[PDB]
């Protein structure tokens, strides 16, 4: 996008000539057709600007240095349009405008210091601007020689055009982005100057000369100006840009120059001892006065009045003039700046430009001197402005000076903040698509099936990991809290359109639950009767859901591995029987009801105990796995005896029932448990999976057996079913502590078990299909083909060699076959009539390396592969099961008291039909901060945090040291 | 196209496997038998072609140093060898033998698909890998059998 | 014996499986669209026979040197690094204390 | 003579690169190198005529 540029900016021609050689700078003879005093407008034209483009230093530079030429009645507004969105340059939090003729190409050693240490580092520092002549002479080649030794720093050069070296060079009216400069031109001359290759970026003023000084002020001035008029980022949030102007050295143009500026209300700052023009300016602030200037200035025009005039014009206005304190050469150059603006500015308050930039120092600094007294939006403005720019350190030290909060946050301001969303991002795409109106996206990303609680909440979604982070420290419910974040940032992740950034969110969601976690397992380890069994079993105001179903949906699977959770877990499957019980206990009791009033267990009264032992999720379980093992010695019994073509029996009747009422217990399991999305939630389970299969082959098997002719099919089909009802009591390894991992693990194995189905299909294929071709047996009937090339080559594998089948050493010669050739009679059934003997030690050998290859090498592959993958999927496999316990708790806790053959007396049933919680908050409050102070203090203590401070400290002894060596 | 691959291959050895235990008689080759035949020669084109376009003496080398490429190379050569010695009068069961071989070597081709997918190559590499262990073991049981065997055979006298 | 290769190679193997996997593509990208039953129709048909550019190398430029800054920013917030600096900065302060003690 | 950082620091002073090379300084600096080193001889075996000896290394296959 430039073609634009040459639109709205304009070069300017020397049109009207003015007397041999043109005022306007131009040879008489090198002029147009067209051609008293010159005017730099009326007797010049302006014409579309054909410089444009960017500057590539041969060699060396960013490979960029954005270059322009402009007439200088141009309005400074599109060139910071320009500079801002075209150009990529960030809008300055700071302009320092440098001065200073600086006579003699040599400097001070203390001024140099200066600028290299004082004013480019705070540059950088705060991102300032620094504008100065865009070339290689005067103060501008000091200025970029301590931008070099700094070095990056935006450093604007504005010049004009006519004064430059090699300006035929940048003409390409096309436009210039490959843009070569040679900078270096033999010839030196003080008429033309070559571009400073320290410089971001240049403004070539035309004003139609070919040579001048002071041409371009009018431009810059106007510009800084403008600048000034502008805003700090955030949209109008920011205050206005503070502009202004350092002074070294100088002449009467620079005092006429700092004039306009203090006319245009611009800070100046006069640097001392730097020389005339600036030296003048400080003793008379400070303070006969002909006489300084006299001394001081130049003597052309000292006796002038003109001289004596300007200056007391200037100290007309003292009030933006202020002088930088040697010092010794303080080289504290923000706060110098703050105080000048502050002095100028007799709104703008020193706690939003210190917010502005990002030194936490100066506002710290500047609030803890008692002399200041802030009120309440005074703060509140600055607290906003840190706020919208993710300034974490700046609202903890804001929030910390007592500032009241709950009457800050108002509906506009939170309508601002959502505002501040970043351009095109998710939350602006979900906020668009549903005030801030948070609540309904929030429904929507959960599914819906206090001041610091919103503030974290916005903070999570814009993604602002350390504000998010503060703002959990100070809020009420931290573990709560802490697991909805982490399921939050992990739902918006999952639903993001770039990874990089989703990664963001992801690892701010593992943060968020390492903190729940660790918060969690310090008040657990303090009080266990609170904090588990009740910091996780109330249901908050972030979904009015558990902390444990948080987690669940969080997939916080760190959370639920902590021993705290566990023992919870464990509690909650126990019922109200003690969790210490032996299982033998419990089996006794369970075939002894009157036994579980006996001692020998632990926990109407008699009632209440009758209910507690049988309604706790660990006896459902017994009785569920007690009578599915009933039903499948029923289902056997049946299968193998009672299964008849007459019409069903007494047994088979209970049967039908039984499994009827199975179907009716996984209908309430897939009902119980939004019905499409309910339905895919239990449709989801492998183990609710297995059992419908099951349910609908015992339903196919009970249908076709009905069916007069179809009786055969029936019972092959119940006699798979039975397989498949039987796997599903591997469902019972899942609850000891040992077993569960170990079916998680072997859940795992399966591309091991696929690669070793393939391999060794692949060798069946190949061996078979070779040794019958060879045997060439006469049966050559289809079945007993694939008999020969399946079957047979695979039960070798398991020691069930055929010798007498194959070797033709071991059979009876004759002549079966008409054709030509010896043939010989194997004597097994399905071997085939007779096969062929032409080549049949090539047959054994075959036989030899088939059993090699497939028996052992094989099989141990597979077994190294089964060991590697064990080792390997230990952890995960371990959390995995760890997880999913709370589920299996769950779906134990709801299901009916009673066992499936009577369960169907309970689905009747189910058919026709504080301050405490304060001192339990106050509580876990103090444990967070605990916990937080720990963290810090370890922090704190560590060595790299020492060393570093060792190092600080060094540094300031030096300085010190250096500073009283003088 | 490396689907249709791998379906076009599985179906040549079906027709092959069906040529050799069914269709392969002494009498001159019948329609499927030339149908085979027919499959190998594009096969045989098939491979020209990707040795040919992939310095004819570097490329050749390039595609020869393939382990894959050097399988199918074999399994062709065993096919041509096969087809010959089976239209001489004299050498039909030579034919026939040298040809159940090559269905071997023809079938091992299909470890290749494999490669493909995300777990199974690094396994085949990793097999690839384990031949010095299969030599030791191999080794080892050699001599163990021989100083067996004959032992044994000394001591009974048959 | 194959346990412990199988768990010594798993890496390399993974690796050499990943470099090969290029090798692998770009083989079936270049070869004909049709089966070798079908292939001979396709061999008969083989036989018988900027701005944005600059503006990518821009791109990555500045991404190399924002790479190039993020480590000489890691390696000089290193812990050796400021001890060395640390160590420079305690001497230059010992040589200044030494001048100044005269 | 390899002063990495010399170089790195006179190129940071605005020294035109493009301007400064030229086929007499690239063949002093081919020149340059050590006694007998590998590419040393595959130089003469092959101005610098570097072209020659790229091919010849990557083959220009
Ligand atoms: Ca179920
Ligand atoms: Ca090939």
């Amino acid at each position: 996008e430039q073609s634009w540029i040459p639109k709205i900016f304009k070069k300017k021609t020397c049109t009207t000539f003015i007397v041999t050689l043109c005022q306007c700078g131009r040879p008489r003879t090198a002029h147009p057709a067209v051609a008293t005093v010159w005017d730099s407008d009326a007797h010049t034209t302006e014409k579309p600007t054909d410089a444009y483009g960017e500057l590539d230093f041969t060699g060396a530079g960013r490979k960029h240095s954005n270059f322009l030429r402009l007439s200088d009645r141009t309005d400074p507004a599109a060139v910071y349009s320009l500079v801002t969105r075209t150009w990529g340059f960030r809008a300055p939090n700071l302009v320092v405008s440098v001065l200073g003729g600086s006579g003699g190409p040599v400097l001070q050693t203390w001024l140099q210091d200066l600028l290299r240490r004082g004013l480019v580092r705070a540059a950088q520092s705060t991102g300032a601007w620094i504008v100065t002549g865009g070339l290689h002479t005067g103060i501008g080649r000091h200025v970029g020689v301590a931008v070099r030794d700094h070095q990056k720093v935006v450093a604007m050069g504005v010049a004009p055009w006519g004064v430059v070296r090699n300006r035929d060079t940048l003409i390409n009216p096309k436009g210039s982005f490959p843009a070569r400069y040679r900078w270096r031109g033999d010839p030196e001359d003080g008429v033309q100057f070559p571009l400073d290759y320290n410089y971001s970026a240049f403004f070539l003023v035309d004003d139609g000369t070919h040579g001048c000084l002071g041409g371009e002020n009018r431009f810059r001035l106007r510009l800084e100006s403008y600048i000034s008029q502008q805003k700090t980022g955030v949209g109008g949030t920011g205050i206005d840009i503070p502009v202004l102007l350092l002074l070294i050295d100088g002449d009467e143009k620079m005092l006429t120059r700092i004039e306009n500026a203090t006319q245009a209300q611009l800070p100046c700052l006069l640097v001392a001892g730097s020389g005339g023009a600036a030296d003048c300016l400080a003793e008379t602030l400070e303070d006969q006065g002909e006489a300084r200037d006299r001394i001081r200035r130049f003597f052309p025009k000292g006796d002038l009045e003109v001289l004596q005039a300007q200056v007391e014009r200037i100290m007309t206005r003292k009030e933006l003039l202020t002088v930088y304190s040697s010092e010794d050469g303080s080289e504290e150059f923000e706060t110098i700046v703050l105080k000048a603006l502050v002095k100028a500015c007799g709104y703008l308050d020193a706690l939003r430009l210190a917010v502005a930039w990002n030194r936490v120092d100066i506002a710290q600094s500047e609030l803890f001197r008692g002399d200041i007294q802030w009120r309440s939006f005074h703060l509140e403005a600055s607290l906003m402005d840190a706020l919208l720019n993710d300034r974490p350190e700046f609202v903890r030290l804001l929030i910390s000076h007592g500032l009241s909060l709950g009457h800050f946050l108002t509906p506009m301001r939170l309508a601002q903040l959502y505002s501040a969303a970043p351009s095109n991002s998710l939350i602006r795409n979900l906020l668009d698509q549903a005030p801030p109106d948070v609540g309904h996206v929030l429904r929507m990303l959960l599914g819906k099936m206090a001041p610091w609680s919103d503030l974290l909440l916005w903070a999570l979604l814009l993604n602002r990991a350390q504000m998010a982070m503060y703002f959990w420290e100070m809020g009420s419910n931290a573990v709560s809290s802490a697991l909805g974040a982490c399921l939050l940032l992990r739902v918006m992740a999952r639903l993001e359109p770039d990874a990089e950034e989703a990664a963001r969110r992801k690892d701010l969601a593992f943060k968020f639950e390492g903190m729940g976690v660790d918060l969690f397992g310090e008040c657990y380890r303090s009080s266990e009767v609170r904090a588990a069994r009740l910091l996780l079993r109330r249901c908050p105001l972030w979904g009015d859901a558990t902390c444990l179903q948080l987690a669940m949906q969080a997939d916080a699977r760190a959370f639920f591995a902590q021993d705290g959770v566990q023992s919870l877990l464990t509690q909650k499957w126990w019922g109200d029987m003690a969790s210490t019980t032996p299982i033998w206990a419990l089996v006794l009791a369970f075939f002894c009801p009157p036994l579980i009033y006996t001692r020998l267990i632990t926990f109407r009264r008699c009632l209440r105990r009758w209910f507690h032992f049988w309604g706790a999720p660990v006896t459902i379980f017994m009785g569920n796995v007690v009578s599915y093992l009933l039903f499948l010695l029923l289902f056997s019994r049946v299968l193998l005896v009672d299964f008849q073509p007459a019409p069903p029996g007494s047994l088979e009747l209970l049967l039908y029932f039984w499994a009827f009422t199975l179907l009716c217990e996984e209908l309430r399991q897939g009902l119980s448990g939004s019905l499409s999305q309910r339905l895919r939630l239990y449709l989801a389970d492998s183990w609710n999976q297995c059992d419908l299969v099951a349910l609908t082959c015992f339903l196919l098997g009970v249908g076709c057996r009905l069916t007069p002719g179809l009786y055969h099919l029936g019972r092959t089909v119940l006699c798979i079913d039975f397989m498949v009802f039987t796997v599903r009591l591997l469902h019972i390894f899942t609850v000891n502590k040992q077993l569960g991992p170990k079916i998680v693990i072997v859940s795992k194995m399966m591309k091991d078990v696929f690669f070793f189905l393939f391999f060794l299909g692949v060798w069946l294929v190949a061996y078979g299909v070779a040794t019958e071709g060879l045997l060439r047996p006469r049966d050559s009937d289809f079945p007993s083909i694939l008999r020969r090339v399946f079957y047979r080559p695979y039960l070798q594998i398991f020691g069930q060699i055929p010798q007498e089948d194959m070797d033709v050493a071991l059979m009876e010669h004759s002549n079966c076959s008409s054709e030509p050739g010896f043939w010989a009679h194997p004597p097994g059934a399905q071997a085939g009539t007779c096969v062929s003997q032409y080549a049949n030690w090539l047959v054994v050998l075959l036989l030899v390396i088939f059993l090699l290859v497939a028996n052992i090498l094989l099989v141990n592959l597979l077994i190294a592969m089964f060991s590697y993958t064990f080792g390997k999927v230990q952890g995960n496999s371990d959390l995995y099961w760890k997880a999913q316990r709370y589920r299996l708790i769950r779906e134990f806790h709801s299901r009916p008291a009673l066992a499936p053959p009577f369960i169907v007396i309970s689905h009747l049933r189910l058919l026709l039909r504080k301050e405490a919680e304060r001192k339990l908050l106050t509580w876990e409050s103090v444990h967070k901060e605990n916990f937080l102070l720990a963290r810090a203090r370890d922090k704190r203590e560590s060595d790299s945090e020492r060393l570093k401070r060792t190092s600080q400290k060094v540094d300031l002894a030096l300085k010190q040291l250096g500073h009283i060596r003088e």
